């Protein structure tokens, strides 16, 4: 480690990954105060009281519109990444983080509810842009000794995000009736702590050697991050990789989706990425107070019981490293989506017998904590790794658009629908996530070949038996 690599890692993550993790839990705690402002703001403009379904819809849209922001933001990186660079994107990106926080936090004074829905969208653009650039920036600057470890550092800062959003929402802090706009207005601090930190650090070495054509700056960037005298070895390596890679014909998204010699590597990334969101963990983050409310937990205690979830999330993510490498890929993706099946099952029991005894509701807490801990000691970080290990650099840039598009449309499709599933089934609503998790686990059992300590040549050979075609 070196000083510049610490601040590049931390002030990178703290303004770019943490504000994804925060933005998918900050919306939980002020739920009963925001829905109330919609009610009034729909009377003083449209001249009649808001009906319960329209109110449930405006909230379902306010929560989930973030994911359409994430989709739009992901497809903006494809175009911007050729022009600005790695460092300057994570600066210019905080145009969105600040311009979205100043929309949302003024929504109560201005009286119009559009500013909060549009604010969530532009805040989604940040979450789509900065999750796509931060992994590439970190893995371009780092010594070739830890490029594997920092995949846990982008993830732990999501969890410390979802936890901080659950802490400030306690009624001791900003989650009161009067202060709720500052839950959104505080997003300016992580953004400005990044803008007053990253500019002084070097831009990524690679970008300064393969796209901006400056060896002297590339050497300075390598010397500053690696903290050693000679870097000609990495300079030559990166140019050597480029001398190979520059010959490659890239595959287009529409062409990758159809060719037979990769068909099960595309189906197995769409089916992993769908279940990674439709397993419903984001419905547990956005709507936790509703879930614990209907479980029969005492109304006065739900803010404090909720805070445990972001805790057990963060402890799970911190200990994620020492299972992902030790167990390989196959018994984790059949493990996680298998145990989330058992725990959505037993949750549905404890929600339904919630009044057959006085102690049962507190087993619905343990049920949901085991759903969280089965995800992070498990699938939490793996699908974006597997998307890389199935494909060559010829295909991989297009594969990340398929695997990125399925992700955001699934985050949207569970964040928007959950209030309507819950209203229609009551205590049995979690049998939907039980059915999708176990369908994911039965699928990956019959398809996914092991990936740890296996070459691209071996993996592709295993899929050839069902692709029934070759390059
Ligand atoms: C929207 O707000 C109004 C109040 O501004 C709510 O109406 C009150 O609801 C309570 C509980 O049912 C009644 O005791 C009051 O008499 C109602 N007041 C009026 C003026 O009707 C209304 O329920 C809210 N709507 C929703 C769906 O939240
Ligand atoms: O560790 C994670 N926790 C989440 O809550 C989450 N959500 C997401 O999209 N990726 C991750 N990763």
């Amino acid at each position: 480690w070196s000083c510049s690599l610490l601040v590049a890692s931390l002030a990178g993550a703290f303004g770019s990954s943490f504000l994804y993790g925060y933005n998918l839990s900050v919306v939980n705690a002020p739920t009963p105060y925001i829905k109330a402002f919609y009610n009034e703001s729909w009377e003083r403009r449209h001249g009649r009281p808001i009906d319960p379904d329209t109110l449930t819809l405006l909230w379902s849209v306010t929560v989930s519109i973030f994911a359409i922001g994430g989709l739009v933001g992901t497809l903006i990186v494809k175009m911007i990444g050729k022009v600005l660079g790695r460092k300057h994107t994570l600066l210019a990106n905080n145009g969105f983080a600040i311009s979205a926080a100043l929309l949302m936090a003024c929504s109560l004074q201005a009286g119009a509810f559009e500013m909060l829905i549009v604010g969530r969208f532009i805040m989604g653009i940040d979450g789509g842009v900065a999750l796509s650039v931060l992994p590439m920036y970190l893995s371009e600057i780092s010594p070739k000794e830890i490029r594997g470890s920092l995949g846990q550092v982008t993830a732990i800062f999501i969890c410390i995000g979802v936890f901080t959003g659950q802490l400030l929402g306690l009624p001791e802090l900003l989650g009161k009736e009067s202060t709720w706009p500052y839950l959104f207005g505080v997003i300016v601090v992580p953004a400005v702590v990044q803008l007053l930190s990253l500019p002084f650090l070097p831009d990524s070495p690679r970008y300064l050697l393969l796209e901006k054509h400056n060896e002297a700056r590339a050497v300075k960037a390598f010397q500053t991050f690696l903290g050693k005298a000679d870097v000609s070895q990495e300079v030559e390596e990166v140019l050597a990789e480029s001398r190979v890679q520059r010959s490659i014909r890239l595959v287009s998204v529409l062409e990758l989706l159809r060719a037979p010699y990769v068909r099960w590597q595309v189906v197995t990334v769409i089916v992993t990425m769908a279940c990674y969101q439709l397993c419903g963990l984001n419905a547990i983050w956005f709507y936790t107070n509703s879930i614990f409310g209907k479980a029969g937990i005492p109304p006065a205690k739900i803010p404090y019981v909720t805070l445990s979830t972001g805790g057990i999330e963060t402890l799970a993510a911190v200990f994620s490293g020492l299972v992902i490498e030790h167990l390989g890929r196959r018994p984790l993706l059949i493990g996680g989506f298998g145990l989330m099946g058992l725990f959505f099952g037993t949750l549905t029991i404890t929600l339904t017998l919630q009044d057959h005894a006085p102690w049962v509701p507190y087993l619905s807490i343990v049920g949901i904590l085991a759903i969280i801990a089965s995800f992070c000691s498990g699938p939490g970080g793996i699908p974006f790794i597997l998307t890389g290990e199935f494909f060559q650099q010829s295909q991989r840039p297009a594969a990340f658009i398929i695997a990125g598009t399925v992700n955001w449309l699934s985050n949207f499709a569970v964040g928007l629908l959950f209030p309507f599933i819950q209203k229609s089934l009551d205590t049995y609503c979690f049998l939907v996530f039980a059915t999708i998790c176990i369908t994911g686990a039965i699928y990956l059992y019959f398809v996914l070949p092991e990936t740890k300590n296996r070459t691209y040549a071996e993996i592709s050979q295993a899929f050839s038996k069902r692709n029934k075609a070759y390059p």
